[PDB]
């Protein structure tokens, strides 16, 4: 099981470390899987990258 | 945030379901983000389709 | 470039390549980029597959 | 309805807020959807980390 | 190093499993990174799934 | 035919430029078609964006 999570940029190092622990226990414990074989990625998206009804979200 | 997590086929319903909940939820506990903007995309992949150092996981 | 859609299962084939074409221009338009290197791919989602605040899109 | 686009990096913040309104105006025309449902993600690439046939897109 | 690979479909399972081993062994190879870590996902596409200057490969393609 | 790549960041531009023609190579081979139809997408990943077992590979 691989998890790519896509967040807008602006978090800490500390709340995205807790976001993979807390999401691959999560899967960990949805699917019965063992959490080491759990992988998890982050991508940041750039606040001009990333549109909400054809709409940036830097102004939503 | 927008997660999408691929596993390999084989799971029920149910646990699919509980997947996404539970997912959508440390999601937003660990952003502090409300919970109604999460989205989750679960994509299943076939046993033949999937490999780990060169060898399928089917093996 | 090379585009990822993401949709709900359910529409005609039709539909498809018509999001196809209109994607493809407006990618060709909006880059000044030649319009035979644009690339699109869609992705039907299973509505069981699709999660939005935790919950199916299948019920909501 | 949600869509990456994948492009080469270089261009200017007003051409990719013309790329993600363009492009989901022509995904709710093309499928009858709501236009403030249509999610894009940009995601611009490096000129040395894109390849066709084998060679950097940076020496085409 | 997780590699995912957009085909169309209509391949037969071994030609699969050749791309799997020559995909990871050439991703092994340039990076010197052990074999055994890398991943390949391979996705295939349905022809009436997959644009070419705004029209399905199924009609510019078998 | 069309590929992504995520690798950890950190390696050389030549590495890299090795990586895309090494695997550009194998899937035609693998798949007998034309090398130039052929796409590779390299993404780096910091090292503090990628968990195993739930922690950073770092
Ligand atoms: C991941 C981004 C989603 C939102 O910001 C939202 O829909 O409110
Ligand atoms: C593409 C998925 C999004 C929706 O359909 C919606 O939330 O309206
Ligand atoms: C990977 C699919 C692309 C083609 O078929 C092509 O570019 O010719
Ligand atoms: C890319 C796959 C994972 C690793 O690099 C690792 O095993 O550290």
């Amino acid at each position: 099981p691989i998890a790519q999570i896509h967040i807008l940029e602006g978090r800490s190092d500390e709340q995205k470390e807790t976001l993979i622990r807390e999401v691959s226990e999560a899967i960990s414990r949805s699917l019965d899987a063992p959490l080491t074989s759990v992988r998890v990625i982050i991508t940041e998206m750039a606040k001009g990258h990333f549109g909400i009804g054809g709409e940036l979200a830097s102004k939503v």
